[PDB]
Parts: C-alpha cells; sequence; structure tokens
C-alpha cells in the first residue's frame, strides 16, 4: 500500500512506467489469470498450514517419521 | 447477517478493521478464487451426503463393510 499510494502521486499515466508495471499491477487482481499477489499469499498459508501440524501436532509419532516422508516425496 | 448489519453500523470505512476483514469479507463472494463461506458450506453438505447414505441406505450389506473401505482409503 505504501508503493500504491506513493506511486500515483507522481503527477495515473505519467506515474512513471518504472514504478507502474512493477508491484502496482500485482496488487489489483483482474478477474482472470493474472499472476496476482493473493495467490502466493494463499500458498504461503498452505505451506505454514502443513508445517505447523508437522512440528507440534505430530500425532504421538515423531516428526522424524513424517520428515522422512516429505523428503522422500519431494 | 447479524455480524454484517451490526458491524456496518459503526459510523463502511470507519467501521473498524477488527470486525471488517474477518467474517464480513467471507460473506460477499467475489467472482474469482476468494475463500468464500459458500464453499465450506457446499463441502459440508457433501460429507453428510456420503454419511447419510452410509448409515441408513447401506444397500442390504452392513455399514461396517463400507466403514472398513472408507477408513482404509483415508
Amino acid at each position: 500500500n505504501t508503493l500504491a499510494v506513493q506511486g500515483r502521486t507522481g503527477q495515473r499515466l505519467h506515474g512513471p512506467l518504472a514504478t507502474t508495471f512493477g508491484p502496482v499491477l500485482a496488487l489489483m487482481d483482474n478477474q482472470n489469470n493474472s499472476a496476482d499477489m493473493l495467490n502466493l499469499q494463499t500458498y504461503l498459508t498452505r505451506v505454514t498450514q502443513v508445517r505447523l501440524r508437522l512440528q507440534q501436532i505430530a500425532g504421538s509419532s515423531d516428526p522424524q517419521a513424517m520428515m522422512q516422508m516429505l523428503a522422500q516425496t519431494v
């Protein structure tokens, strides 16, 4: 949001095409297959969803027995 | 709906972001991949769609056989 509001105050068009097509496009998702920021942001929560269950809520078996499984299947 | 209408009456913008980006966003589905409330609501109908057919309409065989083949594949 710092980049969003401090990039448009450069006058939308004459806001310079350096700091325009960079991280300003990736914030506003189009209703299509644009490489948004929300998708990497959701996949990050899925990775920390797996790992938090891996460490603490290893279900009375060791995390080691599942660590070997993950490093086998990657 | 209780949370929606009793959270908007806090004045949309000065309605506080504590009770805004929580369960008020998940109600209004966008036309995209937003994690809506409707998708957990549809999967929750599908799981009881399987189990209600499991218990009563076990088709003249026991539910125990299908319980075995269901807890096998999880």
